[PDB]
């Protein structure tokens, strides 16, 4: 069994937060390395219980302007892009993101005989594509995609609520 506990819509990072960054630059594309800091986590998304199975699939809506290390590096504007990583609760289970498509981000669980909860995280990073003379670059609130449930082994949603979203809080860029 299962029931939708979270919210649908889920902002990403800090309102206006500010990522600065002492390396170079010299050569780009360039990743701010902000950790897990611009990122969403709710450990308690749908409750489920009794051999219910699921997992989570994630898409990215953003344009893919290139790669990384096998990871889209996914447009903002001509200077910013990011890479992006979706999954199961903990930060360190993401998956990193390719693609529009729905892709399987959390290969799943089943709880046991008794009650417990499925949640999810997103976090991304900030890749500098283009220079800029001001060296500052600020982002504007942006939609970035959706995370849905997905059961499996039998389990079924039934009419409980699948997909949740994701805006990008705007932020900051400061290059020193
Ligand atoms: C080994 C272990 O602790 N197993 C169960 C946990 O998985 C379970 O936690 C829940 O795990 C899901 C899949 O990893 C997460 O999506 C979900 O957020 C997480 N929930 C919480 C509250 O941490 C816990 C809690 O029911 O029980 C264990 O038996």
């Amino acid at each position: 069994v299962v029931s939708f506990i979270g919210s649908t819509e889920n902002d990403v990072g800090p309102s206006q937060g500010s990522y600065s960054s002492t390396h170079a630059m010299d050569n780009l594309p360039f990743v701010y390395n902000t950790g897990y800091n611009i990122g969403y986590q709710n450990a308690n998304v749908w409750r489920i219980g009794g051999g219910f199975c699921v997992g989570l699939d994630g898409k990215v809506d953003l344009p893919v302007v290139g790669s990384l290390d096998g990871q889209s590096i996914y447009g903002l504007t001509e200077e910013v892009g990011l890479l992006i990583w979706m999954g199961d609760t903990n930060y360190s289970r993401g998956t990193a993101m390719s693609g529009n498509s729905w892709e399987n981000v959390f290969s799943g669980w089943s709880v046991g005989n008794y009650l417990s909860t499925q949640g999810l995280s997103v976090h991304v990073r900030p890749v500098i594509l283009k220079r800029n003379s001001s060296a500052q670059y600020s982002v504007q609130k942006t939609s970035i995609g959706s995370i849905r449930m997905r059961p499996y082994n039998g389990s079924s949603a039934g009419s409980v609520q699948t997909t949740v979203n994701f805006s990008l809080n705007p932020f900051t860029l400061n290059d020193t």
